């Protein structure tokens, strides 16, 4: 399990522990006790403190956004879901799924094995029809998804959280092309984009974070396609909500964190419907 997947699960666990929790992930603590970096993340001036509060709030708001997306897909009758690079995401376990729902998780086999076994040791299994698809997304993943039972003729809700910023710009295009090729009319996708001008942020976040213990986007590319624009010319109707706009909407934006005035330092949450 990567460092990033642990950190964001730790954030969800931290949110969940509060009385005023925006989201509740009963499985996140379980999942980061059993790696050991959520001891550090569980443990961890104004700018520095504002950075830790931002990490927690951004993850809460992001989680709430994608949860709402899946919940609304369920309401709209969609019964096939795909979580791309599912990591430590516990949505297949914690969200309410109607009978007849299938939820595919695609990620590398060691990540999937860690999550399922860790959850088992705690007596946790899913109620919904959860299907693992062990493959790397930079490789030929569509046949793997199909062999797991995926029906391309059915409406799908796809999720790509915390992924694109860790993929080379050329990989992003190929990913979306494959998704389009597997998507029936009325399918949807929600994705967290890579920030428009956003490698610098991780460094002042790394620096502020490194003072908290005491006590990088290697693929950042100026030529990366804008996601909403790309989807809107490849068979989708796509719109974007900036992460700061979303954080403001629910009263969770702290303007005290460095680069607060730079909306380009933050992801957008793009939602799209297949035409």
């Amino acid at each position: 399990v990567g460092t990033t997947a642990v950190m964001v699960a730790a954030a969800r666990a931290a949110e969940t522990d509060r009385p005023d929790a925006l989201i509740r992930d009963p499985y996140a603590k379980l999942l980061v006790t059993n790696t050991g970096a959520g001891a550090l993340w569980e443990a961890m001036d104004a700018e520095a403190a504002a950075m830790v509060e931002h990490m927690r709030s951004y993850q809460a708001v992001r989680t709430n956004f994608f949860d709402t997306y899946f919940n609304n897909a369920v309401i709209d009758g969609i019964r096939q879901f795909v979580i791309l690079a599912s990591g430590l995401d516990s949505r297949a376990y914690r969200l309410d799924w109607p009978t007849g729902t299938t939820v595919y998780e695609i990620d590398q086999p060691k990540v999937l094995a860690y999550k399922s076994t860790t959850l088992a040791e705690h007596g946790v299994t899913p109620t919904a029809d959860r299907r693992e698809v062990p493959i790397d997304l930079r490789q030929d993943w569509p046949p793997a998804l199909r062999s797991a039972g995926f029906d391309p003729s059915a409406r799908t809700a796809w999720l790509a959280e915390g992924l694109l910023m860790y993929l080379p710009a050329t990989a992003q295009d190929g990913l979306f092309t494959e998704i389009g090729g597997l998507s029936a009319v009325g399918s949807r996708i929600a994705v967290e984009t890579s920030p428009l001008h956003g490698d610098e942020w991780r460094e002042q976040m790394q620096l502020r974070f490194r003072r908290v213990s005491d006590a990088e986007l290697i693929y950042h590319d100026e030529n990366r396609a804008v996601v909403a624009d790309w989807l809107n010319r490849h068979g989708w109707r796509a719109t974007a909500q900036s992460a700061p706009d979303e954080m403001r909407r629910v009263g969770r934006w702290g303007d005290g964190v460095p680069m607060a005035d730079d909306k380009d330092a933050f992801a957008e949450f793009v939602t799209a419907h297949r035409l």
